């Protein structure tokens, strides 16, 4: 049922320094989660142009934003182009290895953590907030699965039986005990409109 794997060196050592590096200016994870919803977004979008049956696993194209204080969790919702198996492996789609060489050069010559998407692994800004972080994502070409990970060097793939998506990545933040304030209405709203207020697709903040 469970495959567990190793990170990379380069990832994990990027996700210590996330983890251990002391930097107060957290709110940009949402940013940069945003983004890649955004991102993976236009991806189906330029694929329908010229193949509208890409859409037949679901029309509309939009990011959800829902905080569940019972269970201490953030969850960003895209109806994007999805991960197959294979991208979740390797890095979530993302250049890990390459980006996070060049992000850690650019620590060295007065960047600072919200770059971090500059480098193309913004994904692991999550880990500013969440002590776990699961990603349910549906790609047209394969299953939907579940990958998962709370950091120490490795993560997890496992077909998921959960709800079924149609299409696209859901990221689940368990938060950590002190950042409870990313799942109140107005600082969610806050933070949507300071970083995030030019998103090509509709965001939708959920209530509870
Ligand atoms: C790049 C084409 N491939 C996708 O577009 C898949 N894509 C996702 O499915 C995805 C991943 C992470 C995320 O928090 C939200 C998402 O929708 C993705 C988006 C950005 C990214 O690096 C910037 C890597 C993967």
């Amino acid at each position: 049922e469970v495959e567990t794997f190793a990170f990379q060196a380069e990832i994990a050592q990027l996700m210590s320094l996330i983890i251990n590096t002391f930097y107060s200016n957290k709110e940009i994870f949402l940013r940069e989660l945003i983004s890649n919803s955004s991102d993976a977004l236009d991806k189906i979008r330029y694929e329908s142009l010229t193949d509208p049956s890409k859409l037949d696993s679901g029309k509309e194209l939009h990011i959800n934003l829902i905080p569940n204080k019972q269970d201490r969790t953030l969850t960003i919702v895209d109806t994007g182009i999805g991960m197959t198996k294979a991208d979740l492996i390797n890095n979530l789609g993302t250049i890990a290895k390459s980006g996070t060489k060049a992000f850690m050069e650019a620590l060295q010559a007065g960047a600072d953590i919200s770059m971090i998407g500059q480098f193309g692994v913004g994904f692991y800004s999550a880990y500013l907030v969440a002590e776990k972080v699961t990603v349910i994502t549906k790609h047209n070409d394969d299953e939907q699965y579940a990958w998962e990970s709370s950091a120490g060097g490795s993560f997890t793939v496992r077909t998921d039986t959960g709800e079924p998506m149609g299409r696209g990545t859901k990221v689940i933040l368990h938060l950590k005990e002190d950042q409870t304030e990313y799942l109140e209405e107005r600082r969610i709203k806050e933070i949507v409109k300071k970083h995030s207020q030019f998103i090509g697709y509709p965001i939708t903040l959920f209530v509870e």
